[PDB]
């Protein structure tokens, strides 16, 4: 099985027996497909261990893949466990199993479903603005991520329940190389999440939302395991870019201040955020789409082809995992003047047609992309908005410049983002 | 996951935990399943460990399973691992990687392909009847298996390849309750196929017939695979079915007697054997039957269930294996007359209308059908014709009366079937 790609004459790193290509890991997710793109070019393959991996960076196929062939051949993603009851998980579901959760959840996120929260939503914004303010006052340097996910613990409680509170590489490595594994775990009722955060969430706290509209066919312990899924998305994703975007604003402090000038224009006398306020903030969105663009968190994009298919001219074999190199193709010169920069001015109506939208896909593409994406933007700047009409931020003594990212994961900082906060 | 068939209204015995239903195989797979249409009926489940199983006896649902629905639900069988490079053998193979190989496949026993073997076939006979005629003229009582399965495997070997050769439950148990470990197996070489004897016939017998139709798309190593199948299944069922009609035939002597005289009619002056006349022999073809109503070698059929259906007001839920106890449904009282007895009468053109081809399916239905069938029944009648054309079959003072059949394994007799042969 080592051989797939030397037979289909796809370049690759040469793979070591039953590690793979895994040791190459040692520098990330990302270091790894920068180095592959630049040695092989629009497409190579690799492997996790047994699994063959095919990378491609070609717009047309990476459309093909996420769009044009989803329901037929590229349905699902890289099998994941031991998962338990998470197997049901809309993310991890697979096929017409997915295909039903998909629609079921569909309506949460309509854009009235979503201007029905932005009055709900500016509550915990002051919450966070007070509890920003007692840091502040004092010039304690700021642990932005822990009062970000106080504060996105507090929306997604809230967005999709109602419950309102004051919010103040281990062994998946060996999985790679063992998915012969998985079954294994799967009888010993083993969770890579810990069986007891589990049957904490497991509070049904259905009473006598994102809630609602699941009650209102559905079964009731895989709706358990959807609240996860939000739970976590709504909370992690939210705090870490919420951070990325602040570190970024304090380097780059003419940048913050042309944002703090379209956030008082739009909204005078500090005035409150609303649905459509916030859709007319462009240079606001221009930074949070750079600020993804640099820092796309979910990194990759991955789907198990479920039949021999040829595409765009390349032929690729059952069982095949096909992945799209998010990172790589964010930071590839051959779309990007000067990548490394964090340069806003990229998503201006001026020069936002000159992107392609497969090789920008932070939210990934097709049926199966982020079914939270615009809730998240509308989330997110809703945090940007209150905490900017509020607080300039600078670097601080410890602030890590440049920031290094962390290994493996999710694209999440090595040291923390701590930074200065002064109130205007 | 043992609480299903509870939860679908599914009646069935009660399954331990770990072991499923299991322990129930202490008589056999038969007199479980014949047991099970007893207490249940129609529509019984059980499980193989964390496998759930449905058995279903209802013609109309059975012929759905089989034939109406086999292409989009019912396309394939139990995963059967460790198998190695054997996962591509056309009977272990799945999907759409299976319509290929039947597809080339098929032109091999098309009715003028068999007539082109009734000629070579006609070799052997002479080699097994001058071999039976050593032992006969010593009153030595005979293992028919083995002077069948020499012969068997002249045949196969010829009929396939070319080489003219004068042939002269310990761990797959495991395996139910430890289905988990099977990929584990996978990627330590293991084979259920002892590797000795795969690495044998990786004899590339290939020079500079099935061997032919095959290089005249496919592969070489693939080839090897469906080689042992046709190797094993040309050799070990008929070999297997001819010791139960030899067995059946002596302890009824006057069903012997009457084909005899059917044999010496349609050839007189003992005339040899072709396409046309065996194909006038009723009586020859209601005796098959009637033992292969009595022997299904297969036992039972099975097919994975691989989306949610609801056929015949039945829903069934996808990963289920539902199958067909052959076995049970050939000894019903309630389709047979005294059903124990051997009474070949049952497929004579008076009586053969009055019998379900979903209730008597010795070869499957649909088109996942026994693909060697017509070869099976030509071959074993050759067999028959010249057989008996010269010598008789009596019990012999060690012959087991009544025949014990073995447990589970295949259809195959506890101890051997040993007879005395008479010459005429
Ligand atoms: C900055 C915030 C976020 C980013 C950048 C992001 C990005 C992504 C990406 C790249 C995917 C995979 C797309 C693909 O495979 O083609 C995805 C899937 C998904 N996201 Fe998000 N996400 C974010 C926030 C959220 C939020 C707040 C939710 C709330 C529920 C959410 C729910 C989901 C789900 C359920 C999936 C799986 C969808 C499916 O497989 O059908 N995400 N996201
Ligand atoms: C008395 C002789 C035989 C009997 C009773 C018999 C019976 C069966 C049965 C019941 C099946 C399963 C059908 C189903 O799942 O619906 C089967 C499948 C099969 N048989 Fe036979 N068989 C016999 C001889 C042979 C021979 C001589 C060959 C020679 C190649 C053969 C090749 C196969 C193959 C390849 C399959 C799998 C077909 C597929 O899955 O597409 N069989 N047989
Ligand atoms: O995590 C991989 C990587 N594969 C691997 O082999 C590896 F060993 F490394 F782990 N794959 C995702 C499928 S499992 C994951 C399990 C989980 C984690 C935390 C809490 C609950 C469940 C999962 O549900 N995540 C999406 C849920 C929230 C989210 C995050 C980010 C964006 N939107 C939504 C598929 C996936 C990847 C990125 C983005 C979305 C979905
Ligand atoms: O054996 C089961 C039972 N399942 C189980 O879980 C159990 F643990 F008990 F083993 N299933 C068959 C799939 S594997 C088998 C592997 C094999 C065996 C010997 C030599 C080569 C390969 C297989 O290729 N056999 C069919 C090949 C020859 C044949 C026999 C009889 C009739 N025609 C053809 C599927 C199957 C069953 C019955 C009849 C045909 C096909």
């Amino acid at each position: 099985s080592h051989g797939l790609f030397k037979k289909l004459g796809i370049p690759g790193p040469t793979p070591l027996p039953f590690l793979g290509n895994i040791l190459s890991y040692h520098k990330g997710f990302c270091m790894f497909d920068m180095e592959c793109h630049k040695k092989y070019g629009k497409v190579w393959g690799f492997y996790d261990g047994q699994q063959p991996v095919l990378a491609i960076t070609d717009p047309d196929m990476i459309k093909t893949v996420l769009v044009k062939e989803c329901y037929s051949v590229f349905t699902n993603r890289r099998p994941f466990g031991p998962v338990g009851f998470m197997k049901s998980a809309i993310s991890i579901a697979e096929d017409e199993e997915w295909k039903r959760l998909r629609s079921l959840l569909s309506p949460t996120f309509t854009s009235g479903k979503l201007k029905e929260m932005v009055p709900i939503i500016a509550q915990y914004g002051d919450v966070l603005v007070r509890n920003l303010r007692r840091e502040a006052e004092t010039g304690k340097p700021v642990t932005l991520k822990d009062v970000f996910g106080a504060y996105s613990m507090d929306v997604i409680t809230s967005t999709s329940f109602g419950v309102n509170i004051d919010s103040l590489d281990p062994f998946f490595l060996s999985i790679t190389v063992f998915p012969f594994l998985i079954p294994i775990l799967e009888v010993l009722n083993i969770c890579v999440f810990p069986r007891e955060v589990t049957n904490f969430l497991r509070k049904s706290v259905k009473r006598m939302d994102f809630l609602q509209l699941m009650i209102d066919a559905l079964s009731d312990l895989e709706l358990v395991a959807q609240s996860i899924i939000f739970i976590f998305a709504g909370y992690e994703t939210t705090s870490s870019v919420l951070s990325f975007i602040m570190y970024e604003l304090a380097t780059h402090p003419d940048v913050q201040q042309k944002l703090q000038e379209e956030i008082d224009a739009v909204l005078p006398n500090k005035a409150p955020p609303t649905y459509d306020t916030v859709l007319q903030m462009e240079y606001l969105d221009m930074v949070v789409n750079e600020t993804l663009r640099l820092f796309p968190i979910a990194m990759r994009l991955e789907r198990v082809c479920k039949k021999d298919v040829e595409i765009n001219g390349m032929f690729i074999p059952k069982g095949v995992v096909v992945m799209i190199p998010s990172y790589a193709l964010h930071r590839d010169p051959k779309y990007w003047t000067e990548p490394e920069k964090f340069l806003p001015e990229r998503f201006s109506k001026k020069n936002k047609d000159n992107i392609d939208p497969y090789i920008y896909t932070p939210f990934g593409s097709g049926p199966r992309n982020c079914i939270g994406m615009r809730f998240a933007l509308m989330n997110m700047k809703l945090a940007l908005i209150r905490v900017l009409q509020n607080f300039s931020f600078k670097p601080c003594k410890e602030t890590q410049i440049p920031l290094k990212l962390s290994l493996g994961g999710l694209l999440q900082p090595e040291k923390p983002v701590v930074l200065k906060v002064e109130s205007r």
